[PDB]
């Protein structure tokens, strides 16, 4: 209707795209993690496949309006290819991500836009003892790939990854999982790189 | 030929495009699934293919027209990169859905939209007990990913899938097949969010019942 | 050269794109095929993979053009992207259809269009009997997904599949090869639709 | 930098883009092979593998330049979408064609092309006896899929496909590989198709 | 913010995109490797997959700019596709490499541009006898497809890979890795061809 059309409009045409986060303009980007299954484990390449989704938040000023000259509009829906993105990556991923959601995210008045990508992964993890009372542990961390922590810092609501969504009957049962921040140094680069770590320890239904 | 280029001009040069529902003016698609097959089964990775066909249709003013002013012209194809379509997502796949069709979608001048995309799709599903006389159940839920349900609501014309096309020497048989709206909370989001529940029924095909 | 570029500048660039047929100006499509190899068969999922090209052939009054008013040009060569080409889809297909040819189609000067894309497709197909004597037959239905009998039809200039390219190493070898035009209806919609069937009757070779 | 820079222009912002090859103006393409590895066999569906660049060549008087009007350039480096190229198309192949190599040509001041993609094909061969001392022999031909020889003809320099990147440790052994012209005539069209026959013999190592 | 939306438009909006480089105007590529993990060996048909990522460093006078002018900026990342980006290849991949990282890019303000591609390659390697304690030696070469050393030289800064990410429990070990800048002569080509040659020497943990 007229008054989105006319909010999207203002926001996307009059201005060039937001460039990305600065030194002089920071960005803080909330993640959060929700499990949905452990669809496969390769025990001869020491591969794991997960699917989840993964919630994204954070707030910019160029994307503000005043819902009142925009007829009470307090949020909308848009293509993720209309908006700036961060550029968040799996350190230790062995395939390409495989996308499961449509590529939508919804922007808020105040500025804060909220993207929850459904994702498959494939990562780095030994297997081995999977089949034991004990378990095994498994760690993947997620960050920028190219903006160090002078540009993105990273945060979570909870240490807790959602398990509320898992799937009852997978080959695999959680015994914990948690997110956390960290900060890491790379040999390639002298600059502080943030990250938040998913942990997951799991084992054989039985 | 001129009527049409002319119809499809005014539609789509001269507005921005649709933004899509929102609370003031929401949608009510309707969903409808014509099961074709059931390709394959993995019992190490509790993943299930279908191959199914997936009726969807919603109406919005702004694709209306009076067919007096374009040569009685009541319908037309387009691509459906020209309109907008719903977000309709399963939510328990564990691939990225192939596409078997194409992208096109039949507008009529009331400004209904129908579009029927044919897809494959593998989702979470224990097949343990297929091989027995009484088969295996197994659910997706399809529904929007990004809008709640004050911008879209989603019914079915019938709560019975249609067999009718199912693949007869498949190596699963269709017991039985519903497909029913229900009403989600997700622990993410305060709003209530609307799924059509696909549940089929199968087993190897043997036989007895 | 000068001509050529003059004859699809002005069959291209003067107007807006061919929209596709109506009830008003409907349109027949002549579909045949090339059977080149039956590749592989798979008994755990009744799935088979054809390889084969498929000859389209169809004609409009907004492609004609007076060879003498473009140095006695009769035809040319032309990507499929610049023109409309039908939506003809395999009814019944496991996987996307693969191309195996460039995506050029011949445009001739009384408006017909000939496009002749190679393709390798999956469909449902039981193969048990295949190494008998008498074989397996399978069939798939070939038509437009979104345009009836109103809008297109199709016919064949033959009943015969040409298998003068069939692979002579195949695996499997052909008994009979046929194509035929069906009509029928769909419980979603009013009007008929047609479509050719390709009906292979194949056996393991000797 | 500006010299470069001002060829480019002159050469494709200009005139529209080189609609291909007609009767009155055909064309000749010069193919050769490399083979770099017989990468897989496929006892079971009668497919190979094999991965190789592929060097084409062709010539187009819309391409030529004076190198005095342009600070000496004698050749440039520029995408394969900026210009036209054949359709050059493997005749038995099973799956789509994979490119290993950068999408880039050299157009030299004669107005010639060269073009020479890397590629991973499966294609149709039987392979009974690849474990013996004779060893199996398998064809491919490469040619136009939608132009005759009134539009395009194709050449080699030469009949042996070069053998001299072939991957040492590969699983297969070449005893000769093959390249020629042939004349083609297909039952869907009465006018000649020409391709160039790969014919290589090989055995296990 | 302001300045980095002026810089950016004053670097691609203003001037006609980097034709790539000349033999008047040759540009240096310094390149190194970080080894995460060798994933999985073939020995039917001798294809080994490593994953990795690839340090390429270059520089270029149509990316300077005076930081005092554009509210002290340094640096600034940018998408991939807005710059020229250099076509280096490897020489023995079986399979198109798959992109595993954002494709972006950092400028800074000297004109020099850094791009660390993560990825996933397939390419020819023999491993039979890697279940042994003397393991086995396998080689890629890395190096600009189209562009012969007259326009594109390549360097390193350490003949070590970096093997300090490696994956503590991948299925192989590495015994050695380094990177080396050779001159290849090819036999299609007659000027002298830049790589850098990976060599990893592995075995199974
Ligand atoms: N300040 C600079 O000039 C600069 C800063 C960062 C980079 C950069 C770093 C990286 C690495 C940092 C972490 C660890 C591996 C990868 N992600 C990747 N891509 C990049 F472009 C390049 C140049
Ligand atoms: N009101 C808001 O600001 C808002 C509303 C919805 C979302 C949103 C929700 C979701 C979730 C709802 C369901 C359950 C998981 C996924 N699909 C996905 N993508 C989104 F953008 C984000 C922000
Ligand atoms: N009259 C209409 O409003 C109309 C007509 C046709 C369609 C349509 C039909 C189909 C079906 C017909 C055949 C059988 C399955 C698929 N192909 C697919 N896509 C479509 F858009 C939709 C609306
Ligand atoms: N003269 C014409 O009107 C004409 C000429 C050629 C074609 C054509 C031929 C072909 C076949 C010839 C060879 C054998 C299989 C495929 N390549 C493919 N695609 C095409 F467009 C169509 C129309
Ligand atoms: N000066 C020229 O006319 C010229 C120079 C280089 C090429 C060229 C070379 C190559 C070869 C060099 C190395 C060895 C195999 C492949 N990569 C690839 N692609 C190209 F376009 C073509 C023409
Ligand atoms: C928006 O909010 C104002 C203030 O409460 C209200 O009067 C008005 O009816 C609302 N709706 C529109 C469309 O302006
Ligand atoms: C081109 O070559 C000539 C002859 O060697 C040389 O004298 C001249 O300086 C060159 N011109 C340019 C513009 O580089
Ligand atoms: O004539 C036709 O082609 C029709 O009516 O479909």
């Amino acid at each position: 209707q007229a008054n989105l059309m006319r909010l999207k409009s203002d926001l996307f045409n009059r201005s060039p795209m937001y460039p990305g986060p600065t030194k002089d303009d920071p960005l803080t980007v909330t993640l959060g993690f929700t499990l949905q299954d452990i669809v496969k484990v390769d025990s001869s390449t020491n591969e794991v496949d997960l699917v989840y989704y993964e919630q994204q938040r954070w707030k910019l000023n160029s994307l503000m309006w005043d819902p009142n000259e925009y007829g009470n509009i307090t949020d909308f829906r848009t293509s993720a290819a209309d908006i700036w993105t961060p550029d968040i990556t799996a350190y230790s991923s062995t395939r390409p991500v495989q996308v499961l959601s449509p590529q939508i995210a919804v922007v808020t008045h105040d500025g804060s836009v909220m993207f929850i990508p459904a994702q498959r992964l494939s990562f780095m993890c030994d297997p081995t003892g999977v089949d034991s009372e004990e378990g095994v542990t498994c760690a993947v961390k997620f960050g920028s790939w190219v903006y160090s922590g002078f540009e993105i810092d990273l945060k979570t609501d909870t240490d807790q990854v959602d398990l509320s969504s898992y799937y009852a009957s997978s080959k695999y049962e959680i015994l914990s999982a948690t997110q956390t921040r960290q900060v890491q140094h790379y040999s390639c680069c002298p600059e502080p790189y943030i990250d938040v770590n998913l942990v997951v320890k799991f084992r054989e239904r039985r």
